[PDB]
């Protein structure tokens, strides 16, 4: 580092930020946040586990899936709303649990996320971190609409007292569901943080069990989503104990490196749910690496009831507050609407597997290392040139 | 978004552009064009939809196909002519439609392509854009030969009167086919272009988003002109088109300018044609192909899988934009020569002889995404090294 | 080939080397070492055979394997201890043998690794090189714990007297196994090393090129020590070894320092073990594995495929070369911690629970060589772009 | 470019060339030749057809093949000699037809290649280009040994006169075989040449046929090798008309781009020759991309009776004359001898397929294009650092 070059920082965000309606991608947010946040706000957001392969593979795995679009379909009118978890929602995506948004947005934090999510026309669901820089309550009333649905993610404590008080507290406060993170019994090693800063907590119980969940069902009517599943064998398990849904997630490539990409697990497990009757029973959400509407459409096409994005909404918020979060919402809505149209379908229910080319899902390759010498002495062809005067 | 750079640019167009006979390949026009077109002519020509993957993948797919050349064949004499949509043509490729050719050739635009195509000993079909700078009237009158063939690319307006008028107008003017574009109900989001200026908006009256199979069936009744459905991205819609009895189809994703993650047309081609035999609709429907074609060996692969002809857009745009009409001819010339030589070395002498027995198709589906690599392992790794030369 | 650079270097060793507690991962020792070892200590440690592909591929192969973690498991308590060659050890990894440790730790060499291993709360087996700077006498006397275990890496001399003497000497000194290296009949050609100085020569008396199965069978008679054949590169020779009844085998290609295009040991492991069941030689032979292991998740994959333990060379070399003995301990410590955390998140609590049901093996064989790409297509292609920040 | 910077050139080759016994690879030759030859000597040597994919793929395809080496084998003694085409040879490799060696070696040319090939202990066969800068005769007596075998490659002319005189001429002059190039009916487009320089000949007949070959059998007793085959279907054909051998070759990636790699064709066709009895009948040689002994061993392992290298021997010769050519010979001999030893076999006849891992021969991949934006804003992990004073 922190270094009177948070003076160079304050230059950048000062007006030098381009007009919010010059932002095109979710990547644009990320570039801008990369240059401006404090070294440690940035480390904490961008960071992944160890060598960061899963964090990246989460994204790249969408690129193993292509489209077989229908043409000569009337797409004048398209509708991207659907139902997640009792409520009915405007988009098929949501903000996912990011902890500690005061590092990026100092004054307003995850209040400004709630503003963003129903301050404009489109109304998006919001997961709230158990490590929120704000209180659940602070957030929920910063909301500009009773129509905007909210969701609580929960680290069950080792004091089954404290976490019983929280479930009763959040019920009383509006939230229409409970998202129980289970992929962080030990917090993952994020070395970008450490290098600059120069793994069991009690906040998060590693004792957590299936039986402990079965019990969380009884103590509440709120729908329950085991957020952090990483194989088919445990989706089936969540069905077998009839929880509401499940997020296919690996905590944003932040827990176990070489966890697979949710999109690839998704594609494995939805066929297995039809082959066991369990289709209807479980909502199957999906996060990680999602940065474009075509990603969101691949997920939905495969079976996802809804798809979460974390870091992007941090980065937008971190840069442009609640307004950032909305533009980012609209950005993604427009991406989804156009690609649907070009896909040749008009509702989320028509987003099926027969729209996807899945022939190369499994082409997750590692090439043999480059012949250094052969390639150093090779000279490629050259483009024709121009001249003199 | 241009900046008395016009002089930096004009200075290169200026005699710095090398002689036309110094152009070896199609990639040269593309380079010359990148340095001399106006910032937004370049963005509009060069760009594709969103992250731009289909656009690139259209080309690279050609490279998952290899050859099984026949040796010891009398390849003295080679005929690259074939037939498209009922005309006989000199060449098994065509100039796909490309809107706004004045951005890069302000004086003559599409008229100069029409001359490039019909002027030389080798002449090539020209599809004309519905949203071309010039009039069809102007572009057709511009043609140097009666024998040269020009097709019409149609966007059906949502005011089907305007459209009925247009079709009537262009069959009167003597165009030989209608390429109705179906891959743009919403206009693709090309971000290099947007990044310069600074959802119902990317819909518009001028290209009807409700165009349907039933429409094309009616289009077919209202005209004697052969109809080609341009913009098909899956085998399912080639069959649908064989069923309404239309003359043909372009497997195409609009040069990667509409839907990202549309497959490479060559890939759709290769799965499509076998099915077109399995249901004996083989020669009931001419299947064209476009996107990412830049070499004559590219063309050969598509012909060997069964395409009736293969289209090119940006390369003719870039050639026309640096060298106007003799640019266009040079590219025809360059690509023609590529097809001829590669045909000899492939071991065939005609277009009808270009069949699948010549392709090695085994690695066609090796569309890979590698696992992200190990920035740290590679960071500290030091590679071998060449020997040196001493000191002085 | 060193050049009063020794000061440039000494200046970094100098207090510029960061505190040991600032080392996060094994790649850090490797970097620090690259800047501070003497030009030819670095070439001898870092180098591999010829174009160096196996050496790199040993690592990257680990990355064609992914995990199927078990969730909602009581992972409060985790035991990373297992058993090797009849001893019980704290940890499922070991320090493979590495010759000439004084090049990088001139004062103490192998003795410092022996202390790094036996000194802390967590202690780790040490294989000792036949061609180590120090004496076995010296390295064994250097050990901090009775409980710590040290193995002997044997090259059989072509004068089998010298060898008979050696084996006798080291069982007297209390080593717990003999790792006879069979992957160096000719010594691999490491060109970074050769490039500094400026076929019967790369053969030598000191490592007998005629070593045979019949020899190892006799070696086994002459000693009570468990024997491990170190350097096996195919399943066929694991079976041959189960047949002469030897205690075990290291699937290994010598850290990529002998034969280029030897397969990744993890790959040989994964095909080998299933066969070791199919012929019920499952627990008749302990299969170790080495090369390219740098993360605790690397170790886990090998354990999950059935390896009895997994070895590391260069990383302990580099750690010992920057930080001597507390370097070594830190790496043990670092790698141990990696294995523990990754075990929790994998959903298991012991080494016996690490089985194949946890690995995703489907893309294990996607060892690709991509087609050379299109320098010209990519040359003129311009990629999308991020938005900007204004001016001041 | 040609430009009184052939003055910078003459600097380099002047003594600045490292001692010939500081050369380790065939690549080292290539680097040195890259810096020294005239722009056009270099263009003409390095050049490939069009985009140069086949030229490169020729090499890289060896890297799809790995080894399953035998250990605990007595390899004290190894023997790499074998028989090619009547004669018995010291190595299993040979120099292949490179045309025009006076561009690189001005005074001595392909005479210095013949010196190189039997001037030292090991004695390697030499193909002589029909476009040799020297006469067949000039070369053959520049040879320092009657033991060193020679070979003539032949462009049949359209004047079946001129080429009938040549076959009778070369017979009379020693050459133990005839190599009929058939992959250049039209000369391939080499754009590196053209760019600096700013496709039917009669020298080379495109009328050439199978029947024309059948006839070349009768007019000579010299063994005949149809050099330039690129599919299995034509190896079979060469057998069917009982010619002696055949080179699996695509003229060094200089004729048809997207011709396959000879090593991959080799592996396809040798099984097909056993499955049709034709194993014994045909010698199957192999060139392209061969730069290391491990390449040469993969070929042999698969069935190759012998493996040709072109450009490397040009580059060595171009730099160090006949002495260059020998060192390059010995370099490759030592590579072959060591890797055999480490392979655990002692004669060329024991080099079989069971030594090779062929499971990924067919992993000739094209990856999907890189996500430019995602990768631009990504920041990798970073190595720990060092400090201050
Ligand atoms: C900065 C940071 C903090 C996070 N904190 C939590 C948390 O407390 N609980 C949780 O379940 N997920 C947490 N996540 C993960 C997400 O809810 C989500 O699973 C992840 O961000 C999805 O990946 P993405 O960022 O690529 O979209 C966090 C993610 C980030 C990047
Ligand atoms: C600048 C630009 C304008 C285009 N305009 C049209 C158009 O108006 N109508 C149409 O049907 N296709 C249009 N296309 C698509 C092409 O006809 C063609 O499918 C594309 O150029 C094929 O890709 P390529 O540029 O890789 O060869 C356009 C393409 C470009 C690049
Ligand atoms: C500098 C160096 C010296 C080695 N010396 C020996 C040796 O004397 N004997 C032996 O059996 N292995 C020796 N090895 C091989 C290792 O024991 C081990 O197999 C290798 O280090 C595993 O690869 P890694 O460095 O990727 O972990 C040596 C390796 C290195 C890098
Ligand atoms: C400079 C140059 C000239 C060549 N001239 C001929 C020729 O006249 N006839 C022929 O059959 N091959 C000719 N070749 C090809 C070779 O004999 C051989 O097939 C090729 O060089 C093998 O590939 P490599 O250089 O990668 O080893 C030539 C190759 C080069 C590089
Ligand atoms: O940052 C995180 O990934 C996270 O999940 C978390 C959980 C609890 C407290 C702080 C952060
Ligand atoms: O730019 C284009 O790709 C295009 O086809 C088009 C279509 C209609 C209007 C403008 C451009
Ligand atoms: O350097 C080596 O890899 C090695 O193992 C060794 C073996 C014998 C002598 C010297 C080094
Ligand atoms: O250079 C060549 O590839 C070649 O084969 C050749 C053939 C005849 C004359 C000159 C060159």
């Amino acid at each position: 580092g922190e270094t009177k070059e948070d003076i160079a920082r304050k230059e950048q965000l000062k007006s030098l930020l381009p007009p919010l309606d010059n932002i095109i991608n979710l990547y644009d947010f990320e570039y801008l946040a990369s240059q401006t946040l404090t070294k440690q706000a940035w480390a904490y957001y961008s960071s992944g586990a160890n060598d960061e392969v899963t964090h990246r593979e989460n994204h790249n795995a969408y690129h193993r899936i292509f489209f077989k679009p229908k043409i000569l379909v009337d797409v004048r009118k398209v509708d991207i709303s659907t139902d997640m978890l009792g409520s009915h929602v405007d988009v098929p995506f949501y903000v996912s649990a990011t902890a500690l948004c005061k590092l990026g947005n100092p004054l307003e934090g995850e209040k400004d996320v709630a503003r963003g999510c129903g301050q404009g026309v489109t109304k998006v669901p919001q997961m709230i971190s158990t490590a929120a820089s704000c209180s659940p309550e602070e957030i929920i009333e910063a909301a500009p609409s009773d129509k905007q649905i909210q969701w609580y993610q929960l680290y069950v404590n080792s004091d089954r007292k404290i976490t019983d008080d929280l479930v009763k507290n959040v019920e009383k406060l509006g939230v229409k569901a409970l998202f129980v993170t289970v992929d962080a019994p030990s917090l993952g090693q994020r070395e970008k943080d450490m290098k600059l800063k120069f793994a069991l907590s009690k906040f998060i119980d590693p004792s957590l069990t299936w039986k402990d969940i079965e019990e969380l069902k009884k103590k509440t009517k709120l729908p329950i989503v085991i957020k952090g599943v990483q194989r088919t064998e445990d989706v089936i398990k969540a069905a077998e104990i009839g929880v509401s849904g499940v997020v296919l997630s690996n905590h944003g490539g932040r827990q176990l490196d070489f966890s697979r990409a949710p999109i690839e697990v998704l594609a494995e497990t939805m066929p297995i749910l039809e082959q066991r009757n369990l289709k209807d029973k479980l909502e199957v959400f999906v996060d990680g690496g999602v940065r474009r509407g075509t990603d969101v459409l691949k997920a939905l096409c495969l079976g996802a009831k809804g798809v979460g994005l974390g870091r992007p909404f941090l980065y937008a918020n971190s840069c442009y507050g609640r307004n950032g979060v909305e533009k980012a919402i609209e950005i993604l809505r427009d991406e989804i609407e156009m690609s649907m149209r070009l896909l040749g379908v008009t509702s989320i229910a028509e987003l099926k597997p027969d729209l996807l080319d899945l022939s190369t899902l499994k082409a997750r390759t590692v090439g043999v290392p480059n012949d250094v010498l052969y390639n150093e002495v090779y000279e490629g062809p050259t483009l024709t040139e121009f001249e003199d005067a």
